[PDB]
């Protein structure tokens, strides 16, 4: 029993993650095969904050400008490229610890385990997701830039995050690991702001289902409710629309606790309309959007 | 900026995880030089549980009833001893990955991070409180036993907690590392229960301290306070009460913010009076209190 936001075990993370230096800046980066992948924006001065063009800042660094430590030892840096908006800094020696991977690109909704980083040394780990507005809700402080997110399959590491910034209202944007951002953000310091951010219907539903699962059922009542007129509603309180594809999704946690997924959708009405008049939900007095249908049938029963 | 629920990078303790079996029952282990440490209630069937004599059930044990796998290693066991509700199995092999570590015993109040780990292999990573009431709010499924809490510090990792048992409401029960409980529970099937918990009252000031470094700070007001009148309040909310070393632990954030531990205790006696009519703190409606004083210092500057 209990519920907890939980991260992957990090360690086959830790075992990748290096400091990249470039001029005055220092990052992390990460270190697969022979390849260590970095913001490119480690390649900034002072000046090439609000306008650079990485091109030609690229064009002008030879590989023994970028100094890589990987705990005690320098790497070699023996090639350079630019992909979207990461660096691959190709190395001299294939780092042993390198696990099972793949890169994968998400989704808004999808969650993940973040291995915060400085100087190339793992800080903490905590479960984050992929907001709506393509930001997500991190703890980050300066020279954080570099570290990662992923999820771990069985023993394969699939990585879907490198963080590159935060934005004015302290949320942060990064991309995945081809270096293409989430949303519409650059990597630039004009002045750009989330959209709007909303609650992420289809995972309060699979915590709704969780909840039943470990055994609370305060909050169903004897209604359902159609698809479009859920939407409709929910809608009025910042919720993402749920789609097919969500209903379809929670099919399983559905079958498993005998509530049609209508149904719970109408408890969710209600509580959008009533609160919680004093009581919790898996130890919340607010509705949690950060687990996905998958995760919690990984963590429940 | 941000604040999340922050665990330590659990790899160093990965390389330590194994699974051990006794005839029906595999739960995990941990591997540290040559011994493997797990609870001694895996020597246990079901019925022993009801009344377990462990030294009795122990002689009955040869160190080839003991089944270690390191990943897809067999390790050989060639020694078996108890430190009271610890199995500690001598192995012929030192674990090449052990990291530099200590066992300590940690307070009521304390966080540390939970490897959940189901037949050797590492699952997942979440911090916890030991509450005052010495359970922990866990997240364990049948197989985590075995699996372990811990705080690094430097580069030495501090082993503080190994799981046994889930109690009726839901909460988890475990011992030190050298096999002592936190709390009043026995290794055994019988009746137990969680006593009624309070708040950890040090840690709630620790993230109001968090909330505004983090800009959030609508809860903030003029008034002070002293430490008697805030007791009475916090005992009349089922608080644990503030003591003189509390204060002193949160100089240093005090100092940052502006604001003194008994003007923040005015702000916390306010919402407990009050509520927070509406708004959130650091996005919770309720009053978190699984962060210490250094883990705010720790996520805020470091
Ligand atoms: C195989 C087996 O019966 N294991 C088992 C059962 C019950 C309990 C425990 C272990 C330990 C803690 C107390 C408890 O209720
Ligand atoms: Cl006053
Ligand atoms: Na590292
Ligand atoms: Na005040």
């Amino acid at each position: 029993s209990g519920f907890r936001k939980m991260a992957f075990p990090s360690g086959k993370v830790e075992g990748c993650m290096v400091q990249v230096t470039c001029g005055t800046t220092t990052l992390n980066g990460l270190w697969l095969d022979d390849v260590v992948y970095c913001p490119r924006h480690v390649i900034c001065t002072s000046e090439d904050m609000l306008n650079p063009n990485y091109e030609d800042l690229l064009i002008r660094k030879s590989n023994h400008n970028f100094l890589v430590q990987a705990g005690n030892v320098q790497l070699r840096v023996i090639g350079h490229s630019m992909q979207n908006c990461v660096l691959k800094l190709k190395v001299d020696t294939a780092n042993p610890k390198t696990p099972k991977y793949k890169f994968v690109r998400i989704q808004p909704g999808q969650t993940f385990s973040v291995l915060a980083c400085y100087n190339g040394s793992p800080s903490g780990v905590y479960q984050c997701a992929m907001r709506p507005n393509f930001t997500i809700k991190g703890s980050f402080l300066n020279g954080s830039c570099g570290s990662v997110g992923f999820n771990i399959d069985y023993d394969c590491v699939s990585f879907c995050y490198m963080h590159h910034m935060e934005l004015p209202t302290g949320v942060h944007a990064g991309t995945d690991l081809e270096g293409n951002f989430y949303g519409p953000f650059v990597d630039r310091q004009t002045a750009q702001a989330a959209g709007t951010d909303t609650t992420i219907t289809v995972n309060v539903l699979a915590w709704l289902y969780a909840a039943v699962i470990n055994g609370d059922r305060w909050f169903l009542n004897r209604f359902t409710t159609t698809l479009n007129d859920f939407n409709l509603v929910a809608m009025k309180y910042n919720y993402e629309p749920l789609t097919q594809d969500h209903v379809d999704i929670l099919g399983p946690l559905s079958a498993q606790t005998g509530i049609a997924v209508l149904d719970m959708c109408a408890s969710l009405k209600e509580l959008l309309q009533n609160g919680m008049n004093g009581r919790t939900i898996l130890g919340s007095a607010l509705l949690e959007d950060e687990f996905t249908p998958f995760d919690v049938v990984r963590q429940c029963s």
